């Protein structure tokens, strides 16, 4: 027998004292397996599974379709941001979902008729090279060729009126496969094919679909990441209460949003909840989660409403200063703490929104129930981040201010550090999170709550000097250099 | 009639108040053409020019093989520091040479007999992904196939065993061109074969040589970049004046290097003068670059030696600190306006070396006499440069340290700031040279250079408060961005 | 009086001193009288002119410690010798018959080569003499 | 034939403007020798010559009986 020591969950929050990530730790437990085994697949949504818990905040700083992408192929998620044309964020949500497609369904087709001065254009364009061509030019016509960029390349520049007639591979020449054919056989006579295209046709010869082997290229090179059944990369768009954001809306519903957030600094509004309402009665299909909440009392009615998934801190984030315009507020762990035992019940996953500054908070946070943590301020100055660099003092910077930041001020405008590309370093978060869980001792994510809950993960108080001591305390001058 | 202004560089620098780049101006000129027209090529030795007047300086945090290839991109050159082993350097040497070559008299080639394991073996350890496969495994014999990345990449990882003969494409489907060719006419029928190699043959039927479709589209995707007659980068390394560098000598010309840079502190001493005797009279063909001299009397001696181009430039650099250890030096204006005057009449170009530390010294040390300029500092914390990136105060930064900085230290180990690639930062200096070379009205650094010597061009002595005012000097804080 | 660096320490040998005295580079050294003490995590010895106290006509500070003076003054001599290597000087008196002859040149230095003469665009950095 | 540079010191001194260490340079030379080779016996006194040229200055920071030891046995000399 050995005694007994720290304190289960349960009874470091029943002081009602506001603890915060700071203000306590995990004692540490057993190591039977190595760090690699531990396994991060977390919830997004009811409906919605991801690789990783890592997501990006909706913000003018953060989430373009760059960053969006480079979250994506990394089993993230990434949230467009809302301050910007309905078109603008549609086009973006666009952009992100055609990156792998597999059965590209409306690809970029031409016709005989048509000059390499099309091709061209289309390139610089979109960039798409390759090019079906079809005798009307459209779907509904039977294939006549493929233009691609290998057959434009020896090009003199001053041969751009020739017709595409004389470039192109001619039908009788090229490798189809029949319509009807299930994606795996496709790629297999794709592959023993041993060719970069396969523009698929029907009984009667008609263009119907294309698949591209880069597609599956980036597959085999990006194995964690994270796409819905038709082979394309997951989005998510936020969205205000207006009743003037329907048209926004529809119009990301029509550019193929997967996942919604209601885009608010409270969530607990009749505004809200009529928005909640209004999705799920005109979009059953579509994911939207809730508003920002810190309490069972102001999840209870989102709940209701219908959220798919909560967004659980309010006042904590690095750039909020709602905590000091309002009174209102909430220290983030008690928030999270709180808010996913009540709602483990009803199977509506958590998002710790804010606050995270490390991967000790990137697992504490995921420690006290939140299925998933948003990060805003870790990722605003990767090289995906919008907006360009700049030299402030001495050191190239990008700017970081909150989306409501500016009739009244909510937020701050500030600057980061720079910190490379995010496909470099979302892997570095990954493997602190992996090896803190595995210095825990579990298994895997849910083993990690499953062992909070039962009680078997005891944390411990920490004062100030242990705050203090928890870091780097007696060095003159020092380099942290993480691997990233 | 409009009275002279200014003063002549030969009425600057007859006080001997021993001026340098902070302590003078150029009045302008006139303007009768765009920017874009000033043409830069400059001389680096007496056998090799340049398309762009900048160079990197060797040491062991700039130049290593990325850093030398990514200056060859852009006109400009790299040479490889000495501070490593001579096979190290050799191999450094032959990494940047193997970039783009045209006929590549040298592939990596394989036999039937061997594995699939044998090329992603080659893959893994070169980069080179197309291998043409031959009867013995060697150039001296028969053509039978080619096995490349497309002929890999849909194999299950467990069959690995299987013989090259069984995906290589056989010697009949090849498309090859007979020994002999010219390069243009092999690279037009590679352009009409639209197809991605070309094996060359003789009539014999054995492989002689092999071209890429690669090669050219990066000759069409980087105009101004160096390359000698064989189509391939050009390469430059330092070396000491001991006597047990010849050998690192003999391996640095094995490994094909294009001009040697002697590097020493002060270039005046029987120690070099014999090394440069050794060099001419081993390698008649090789170019060699004398040591730092800072004097007409100690140019003469190199000059007769037989250098091909001197360095000008002692006690100046911004981790120099030979001005401290000993008495000697020179400030740079003066060092290179009195060591090119001498120079320019025996045709051996100079290289303004250290000091440089924005585009207007960039300037001005060619409008001084200096065909080219070395580089050290501006390029130290580029992505290009050799090591990993490091935080020190909330910021990533990357090591900058003389090559003598450690008997005695000449020099200093510090920090830079980061700047992005080379590739998109060297376009940024470019421009602004050329922008600079308008504001004065010169078609060309050659004529920027004539109209000094012939008196055309007037400077201004800049005093200390002119210094103050030439800055930014009215300003609470601010930030710069320059392009890049 | 003067003498910072074995820059200083060459140039007054250059111009005529057949000996150069050295009161602060020796300051701090172990051999200096009194014991190291500790200022701002840092252990230091004292350095105060010995008129410094009817009026005070010097200064008291602190130095930074600097090891043995049989480990320190080898390394000031080889880097004399160094400089006068690089001048071309076979010992201290061809050094000075030079510069009375004639055959040893200087050249003026303003501020902007002061400042450029030193380290100047680095961001932190550090010395290392060997010593 | 290469032009001279560079000012004689007393024509650099000739101008009474009040040089200091830190406002001139010496322009360099030619090397035919190693450094070791340089030879640094410095007179002290009309009857006193010392195999270094550095001497401790006389004051109550410097100088004790350690360091005057340390010195003249590099040499130089202590006061
Ligand atoms: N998570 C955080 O910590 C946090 C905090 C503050 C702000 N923010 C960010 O700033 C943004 C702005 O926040 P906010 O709360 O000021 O904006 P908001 O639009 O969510 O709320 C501001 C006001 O809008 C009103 N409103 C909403 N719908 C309405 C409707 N249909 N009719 C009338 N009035 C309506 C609300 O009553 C409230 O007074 C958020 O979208 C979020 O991106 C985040
Ligand atoms: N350009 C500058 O401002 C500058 C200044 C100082 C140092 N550096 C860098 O630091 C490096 C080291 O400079 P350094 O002058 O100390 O090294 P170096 O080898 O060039 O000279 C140091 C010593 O080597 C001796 N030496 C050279 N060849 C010899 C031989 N064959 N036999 C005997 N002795 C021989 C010289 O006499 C001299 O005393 C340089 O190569 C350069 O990269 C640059
Ligand atoms: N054309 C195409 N095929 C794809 C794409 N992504 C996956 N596939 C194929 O669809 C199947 C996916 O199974 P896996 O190869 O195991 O892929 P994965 O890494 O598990 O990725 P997911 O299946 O999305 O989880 C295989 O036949 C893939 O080759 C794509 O973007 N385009
Ligand atoms: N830009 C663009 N990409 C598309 C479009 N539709 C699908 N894609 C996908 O984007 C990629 C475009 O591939 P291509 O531009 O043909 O690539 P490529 O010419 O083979 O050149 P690389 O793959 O870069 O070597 C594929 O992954 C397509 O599945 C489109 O309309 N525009
Ligand atoms: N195979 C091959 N051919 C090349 C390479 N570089 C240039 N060429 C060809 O050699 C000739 C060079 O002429 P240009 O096309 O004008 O090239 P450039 O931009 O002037 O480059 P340089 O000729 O080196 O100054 C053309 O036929 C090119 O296609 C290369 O790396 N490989
Ligand atoms: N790594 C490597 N490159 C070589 C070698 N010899 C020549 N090269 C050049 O390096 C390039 C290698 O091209 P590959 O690796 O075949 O390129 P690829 O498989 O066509 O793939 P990408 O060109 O990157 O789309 C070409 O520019 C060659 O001319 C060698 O031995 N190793
Ligand atoms: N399915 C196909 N059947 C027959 N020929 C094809 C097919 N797809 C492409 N081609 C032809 O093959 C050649 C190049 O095909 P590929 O797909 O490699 O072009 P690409 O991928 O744009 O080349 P690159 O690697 O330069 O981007 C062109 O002649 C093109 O028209
Ligand atoms: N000269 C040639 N003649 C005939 N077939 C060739 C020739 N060169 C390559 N091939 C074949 O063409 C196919 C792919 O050629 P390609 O040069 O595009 O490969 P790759 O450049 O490695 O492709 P990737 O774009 O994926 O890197 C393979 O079947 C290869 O064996
Ligand atoms: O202007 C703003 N005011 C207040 N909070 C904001 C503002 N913009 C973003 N936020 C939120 O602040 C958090 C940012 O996460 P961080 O990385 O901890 O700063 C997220 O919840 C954002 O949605
Ligand atoms: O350790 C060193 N001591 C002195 N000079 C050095 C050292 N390492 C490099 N240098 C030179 O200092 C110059 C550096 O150029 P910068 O960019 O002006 O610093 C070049 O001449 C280098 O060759
Ligand atoms: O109290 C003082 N006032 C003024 N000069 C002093 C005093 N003490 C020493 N000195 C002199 O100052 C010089 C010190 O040499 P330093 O190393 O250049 O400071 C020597 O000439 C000392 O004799």
């Amino acid at each position: 027998y050995v005694p007994e020591d720290g304190l289960t969950a349960q009874q470091l929050f029943a002081s009602a004292d506001g603890l915060t990530y700071n203000d306590f730790l995990i004692l540490p437990g057993f190591i039977d397996f190595i760090a690699d085994e531990v396994d991060l697949t977390s919830a997004l949504t009811r409906k919605i599974t991801l690789k990783t818990p890592l997501i990006s905040s909706p913000m003018d700083t953060v989430t373009e379709a760059d960053m969006a992408i480079a979250m994506a192929l990394m089993g993230g998620i990434g949230f467009i941001h809302h301050n910007c044309t309905p078109e603008f964020q549609a086009n973006e949500v666009r952009k992100v979902k055609k990156f792998e497609q597999g059965f590209i369904t409306d690809p970029v087709v031409l016709s005989p008729s048509h000059t390499v001065g099309d091709v061209l254009e289309a390139k610089m364009r979109h960039g798409f090279s390759g090019i079906p061509i079809t005798e009307t030019g459209t779907m509904g016509s039977k294939l006549v060729g493929i233009v691609t960029s290998r057959d434009i390349d020896f090009l003199a520049e001053k041969d751009h009126t020739t017709l595409l007639s004389e470039v192109m591979t001619p039908r009788i020449e090229l490798v189809v496969a029949p319509a009807g054919v299930t994606l795996k056989e496709a790629n297999e006579i794709l592959q023993r094919s041993k060719k970069g295209k396969l523009p698929i046709v029907n009984d009667c010869d008609e263009l119907v679909a294309i698949i591209a082997r880069t597609d599956l290229k980036k597959n085999r090179d990006y194995p964690l990441a994270s796409k819905d059944s038709q082979k394309q990369l997951l989005c998510g768009a936020a969205v205000g209460t207006r009743e003037d954001d329907k048209y926004r809306l529809d119009l990301l519903t029509q550019a193929g949003v997967d996942v919604i957030v209601l885009d608010s600094s409270q969530g607990n509004s009749v505004y809200q909840i009529a928005m909640v309402h209004y999705i799920k009665q005109k979009y059953p299909h579509l994911q939207v989660i809730g508003g920002n909440v810190v309490t069972a009392a102001q999840a209870k009615n989102l709940i209701d409403a219908g959220v798919d998934g909560l967004r659980v801190g309010m006042g904590c984030g690095s750039i909020c200063i709602t905590q000091e315009v309002m009174a209102c507020g909430r220290p983030q762990g008690t928030a999270v703490y709180k808010v996913a035992e009540y709602a483990r019940r009803f199977g509506v996953p958590i998002i710790a929104d804010g606050g995270i500054q490390t991967v000790g908070h990137v697992v504490k946070a995921l420690a006290l129930g939140a299925s998933t943590v948003m990060m805003g301020s870790l990722l605003a100055a990767t090289t995906e981040a919008p907006g360009e660099y700049f030299f402030s003092d001495g050191v190239r910077l990008k700017k970081y201010r909150g989306m409501g930041s500016l009739k009244i001020a909510q937020g701050v405008s500030g600057s980061i550090q720079d910190k490379g590309s995010i496909q470099k370093f979302v892997p570095y978060l990954i493997a602190g999170i992996q090896h803190g869980c595995q210095d825990i001792g579990a298994r895997s994510l849910d083993v990690l709550r499953s062992m909070m809950y039962s009680g078997e993960l005891k944390f411990e108080k920490r004062t100030m000097s242990a705050q203090i001591e928890g870091g780097v305390h007696g060095l003159h001058s020092y380099t942290f250099l993480p691997f990233t």
